[PDB]
């Protein structure tokens, strides 16, 4: 929440290894420059964070979850355990005015609209027509045996990064006249996988 830090990123242990890290450190640095432009930064090292705490590696069995709040010059590491979560239904929420391009941690929006989810365990933002994502993460949609995800969506995943990267997902784009066309839909982030 917490007024003074604007931005966060939000890391997974698995099998004592933090994941994904250097796709985090590039949305960190991608984030100070557009969020603090014109300014001479000196990043943090998210992975030397992270393995500092070496407590958080003792153990290979259990998932954690490590968030990094940060501004231009300081950070707040929170460290919580995590048990996996089935996502499976997802309520359509139309809202053609949201900006959540980087990983604001000003989430009232998202939380406001994410209360529309009724019965199901989630939602999906389609903003100006397009399939964009749901309020915690990315959305895949099957199509014969591939996955496919927007090409524009309000936030570039480090997951979703990581998932293009290896091909494991395919990026198109999907207006919510598409739905049609998929087979089953599912969320995509830090904490879950493929």
């Amino acid at each position: 929440g917490m007024w003074q830090f604007p931005l966060f990123e939000t890391i997974l242990i698995e099998q004592g290894q933090a994941k994904n890290i250097s796709y985090h450190q590039q949305r960190y640095e991608k984030s100070l420059l557009k969020f603090y432009p014109k300014m001479k930064l000196q990043p943090f090292d998210l992975a030397k964070i992270i393995a500092k705490h070496t407590a958080l590696f003792t153990h290979r069995e259990g998932l954690i979850r490590c968030r990094i709040d940060y501004n231009h010059h300081d950070y707040v590491l929170q460290c919580f355990p995590y048990q996996q979560k089935v996502y499976r239904t997802f309520k359509p929420v139309f809202c053609d005015h949201i900006d959540y391009s980087l990983k604001f941690s000003d989430r009232t929006l998202l939380n406001n609209l994410l209360k529309q989810k009724e019965e199901c365990d989630e939602i999906m933002i389609i903003r100006q027509g397009k399939v964009t994502d749901c309020s915690i993460g990315n959305l895949i949609f099957r199509q014969n045996n591939q996955w496919i995800t927007p090409d524009k969506p309000l936030l570039e995943g480090t997951q979703r990064a990581k998932l293009l990267e290896q091909k494991k997902i395919i990026a198109r784009e999907i207006f919510f006249e598409d739905l049609a066309q998929y087979e089953e839909i599912r969320l995509i982030n830090a904490m879950n996988g493929l």
